């Protein structure tokens, strides 16, 4: 079968904590007032979300409430666990409550009130240095959550909220998210089909936190090139045929021979063969101010087959990219 796989960095974070912490069913459930809590304005949905600007009417303080449908209310408890491990991380949204509605029953997440500059006007507006920077941000969030011992797995523009006026920037809904623990075979139906690795797309369950690094290269490549998604398959096969157009089909081989992974038998009828394309190739006179040999240096070091050759969210850090940005 499949060679196992354990992440390169915080493997044992999780072996330290205490059992029974694992154990969370009707623990810890604590629910607050829906009442302090006038809804003012939609903001946006999550896939099994609705969210709502609110004031909280104890203190008129604004707010953010996301009411969750029943997919994402099943797993209320974990996405609770998690963002309460997380508060006070570098750019992590702030869990502030958790209410439930008495007629339908349906919980809601409240949060901090953050600002959240309109898509359009950050597509047309972010500058070469603004990119960096903004990276840079999501990257203090990724290694936090990382060392805590959390996966994000949905890493991807929609979950990331900036307030541009006060170059201010949250990492956003953790509903997918899911702690580290090595040897552990998890469910691939998880991130977004444009941002999924290549791991997922092959059924490798013994995936790390290196997933999110993949996602961050597909949502880095949409930036600098101007190309929403960088990836865009049809369904999950022709999500890696889209990848390996790109990647070239020879290093994709040597993935699935190094982890022995077995592919549907039709593999070769839609993969085809495909040399690695050149960046140059996605370089046009609307991105070039966006690219520069650092950052495709970058984009190459993320956007790797092999889940275990990727950059860790640390080392990303370390990269020539942000040499510009003030520290
Ligand atoms: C392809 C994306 C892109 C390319 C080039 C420049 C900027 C963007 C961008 C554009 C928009 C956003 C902001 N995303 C937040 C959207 C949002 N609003 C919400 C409201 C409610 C619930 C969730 C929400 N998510 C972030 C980004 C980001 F993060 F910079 F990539
Ligand atoms: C149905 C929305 C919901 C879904 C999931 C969880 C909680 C609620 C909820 C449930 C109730 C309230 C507070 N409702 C107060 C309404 C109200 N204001 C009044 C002012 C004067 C007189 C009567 C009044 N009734 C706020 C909320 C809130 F804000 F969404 F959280
Ligand atoms: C142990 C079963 C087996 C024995 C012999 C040959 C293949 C497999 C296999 C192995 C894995 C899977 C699961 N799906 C593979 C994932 C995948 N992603 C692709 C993307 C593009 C092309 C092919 C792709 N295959 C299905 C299968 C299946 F369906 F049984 F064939």
């Amino acid at each position: 079968g499949p060679v196992p796989s354990r992440a390169r960095v915080y493997t044992d974070v999780n072996t330290h904590r205490p059992s029974e912490y694992w154990d969370y069913e009707s623990h810890v459930v604590e629910w607050g007032n829906q009442d302090d809590y006038q809804l003012v304005r939609k903001l946006g949905r999550g896939k099994y979300s609705e969210v709502f600007e609110a004031i909280n009417i104890t203190n008129n303080e604004k707010v953010v409430v996301k009411i969750l449908k029943p997919v994402a209310a099943a797993k209320i408890k974990r996405e609770i666990k998690i963002l309460e491990n997380l508060r006070g991380g570098p750019n992590i949204i702030t869990l502030a409550d958790i209410v439930k509605d008495p007629v339908s029953r349906t919980p809601a997440l409240v949060f901090e009130h953050v600002n959240n500059t309109d898509f359009k006007q950050l597509y047309q507006t972010l500058t070469d240095y603004d990119i960096r920077f903004y990276m840079y941000e999501i990257l203090k969030a990724l290694d936090y959550c990382h060392s805590m011992g959390i996966m994000h797995r949905d890493v991807k523009p929609h979950n990331v909220m900036i307030d541009h006026e006060h170059r201010k920037l949250r990492l956003i809904d953790w509903g997918l998210a899911e702690f580290y623990h090595p040897g552990q075979e998890y469910n691939v139906r998880v991130a977004s089909r444009y941002f999924k690795g290549p791991e997922l797309l092959v059924d490798y369950q013994m995936y790390d936190y290196s997933l999110d690094m993949w996602s961050l290269g597909c949502m880095l490549a949409s930036m600098i090139f101007r190309k929403e998604p960088f990836f865009h398959g049809h369904d999950n096969y022709d999500q890696l045929v889209r990848i390996a157009k790109v990647l070239g089909t020879e290093d994709l081989y040597d993935y699935i021979d190094k982890y022995n992974i077995e592919l549907d038998p039709r593999f070769n009828d839609i993969l085809g063969r495909h040399s690695r394309k050149r960046w140059e190739r996605f370089v046009h006179s609307e991105n070039q101010h966006l690219v520069s040999p650092e950052a495709l240096d970058f984009l190459d070091k993320l956007l790797r087959y092999d889940h275990q050759s990727r950059l860790t969210a640390r080392e990303a850090m370390e990269h020539p990219y942000f040499y510009t940005v003030v520290k």
